[PDB]
């Protein structure tokens, strides 16, 4: 019979990639299906890499990929329409908002799968020894913390010991970091829906040199180098007082034989002021179909399974990683496991999303040019002013004649 073959997630971030093979052998084994799976790097700009070399060969040799949130607008000429597979009731069982993005043209390239977003993980153990009560609301708040608990902890010991950890490497993690760091000083969201490119302030230069500030300081110096398993690691050995990361490293630092069980909670990250916006970068996964595949009819039965309720409740409670289908946010078993979702749900809900939507097709180059300058000053190279005005500049070249 058929052999249904998979491209999605890595088995080199946390259990992503284990677990999504764990779930397309239960489909092949509940339906009498071959199924294969094949493994992805780690980083999502990567894979990106790794499966437009497929889809240029149109290749047969994978049935179903898992989509990045920011992927619909570049990667639907290779995509099956999903449309008239789901009936409207099937539909709206998912946010209309990841219908939405995953729609381009009126193709409904992939299923909403799993969401997410960017939050602060605070070591609860460390705040109540240094006297704190809250984890912090503001950024200064987080450096006067993290300057603190460090000094003590090192004078203790702990020469491993940071303040701070987060994804600093350059590839599209870094962009979402600074998305955050720029839309929660009020700086905008680099570039608007609208298409205006409005990096190119005070605002956002002062994010940018706030987060130059951290490194060396209260963030390692090999934070220039950090995706998400690199700071989740600093922080699970017990390491950091705070990470910024995705919800998928609750269930790793809960894990039996974590060094930080039961020290830890979560909390929308900091803002520069009261007034500015809360900054949660919407990421997350959908799942495709390929244009390219000999079996769409069972390639599409596999990510209706994928997609359904009781695999995405599983992915909650086994991998703490966020539903898209709002019924699960009210379900005892995943919120007993995970309380924080239904705290949290309106910072997921208010994700600020990357401006996938109004670049298109060239979102990883607007990208590239958002982790390259951005990388600069986290380096010391250049001061955020020059940065986001060098930055104005790439994105004006990249976007010129693009049209939304
Ligand atoms: O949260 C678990 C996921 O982490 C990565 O994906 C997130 O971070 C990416 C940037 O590095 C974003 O583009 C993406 O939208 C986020 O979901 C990882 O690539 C995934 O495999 C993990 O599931």
């Amino acid at each position: 019979g058929p052999v249904i073959r998979v491209a999605g997630d890595s088995t080199a971030v946390g259990e992503g990639g284990r677990w999504m093979k764990e779930m397309v052998e239960a489909w092949g084994k509940k339906t009498g299906t071959r199924v294969e799976y094949i493994d992805s790097p780690a980083d999502t700009n990567d894979r990106l890499a790794l499966y437009q070399q497929y889809w240029a060969a149109r290749s047969p040799d994978v049935d179903v990929y898992m989509i990045d949130v920011i992927w619909p607008g570049i990667v639907a000429p290779h995509a099956l329409d999903l449309k008239p597979y789901l009936t409207e009731a099937e539909l709206k069982e998912f946010f209309p908002r990841i219908v939405q993005n995953n729609t381009i043209r009126g193709k409904l390239t992939s299923l909403p799968f799993f969401t997410d977003a960017g939050i602060l993980y605070y070591r609860k153990d460390l705040l109540e020894k240094y006297g704190y009560t809250s984890p912090p609301r503001t950024w200064n708040e987080l450096e006067q913390m993290a300057e603190r608990v460090m000094e003590g902890e090192r004078r203790a010991g702990n020469r491993d010991f940071w303040g701070f950890v987060f994804q600093g490497k350059p590839y599209e993690g870094l962009t979402c970091d600074a998305l955050e760091w720029i839309y929660s000083h009020g700086g905008g969201r680099i570039v608007e829906p609208d298409g205006t490119i409005s990096v190119n302030n005070g605002r956002a230069a002062l994010a940018l040199n706030r987060a130059h500030g951290w490194v060396g300081r209260i963030a390692p110096q090999g934070v220039t180098s950090y995706a998400e398993e690199e700071a989740r690691n600093v922080w699970q050995q017990g390491n950091s007082l705070f990470m910024r990361n995705w919800p998928y490293a609750y269930a790793l630092g809960q894990a039996e034989g974590s060094p930080i069980r039961g020290k830890f909670g979560v909390t929308v990250l900091p803002k520069a002021s009261a007034d500015a916006p809360n900054a949660a970068t919407l990421g997350g996964a959908q799942l495709m179909v390929s244009a390219y595949s000999r079996y769409p009819k069972e390639a599409v039965d596999l990510v209706k399974y994928l997609a359904s309720y009781e695999v995405q409740k599983d992915n909650a409670v086994r991998l703490s990683r966020l539903p898209t289908r709002p019924a699960l946010y009210t379900d005892r078993d995943v919120l007993a496991r995970n309380p924080w979702f239904r705290d949290l749900l309106p910072v997921f809900q208010n994700a600020v999303s990357r401006p996938s939507d109004v670049a298109g097709a060239r979102y990883n180059q607007v990208s590239e040019a958002i982790w390259t300058e951005v990388h600069s000053v986290l380096t010391g190279r250049k001061k955020g002013e020059q940065a986001v005005r060098d930055l104005e500049a790439r994105i004006r070249r990249i976007l010129r004649h693009h049209h939304h």
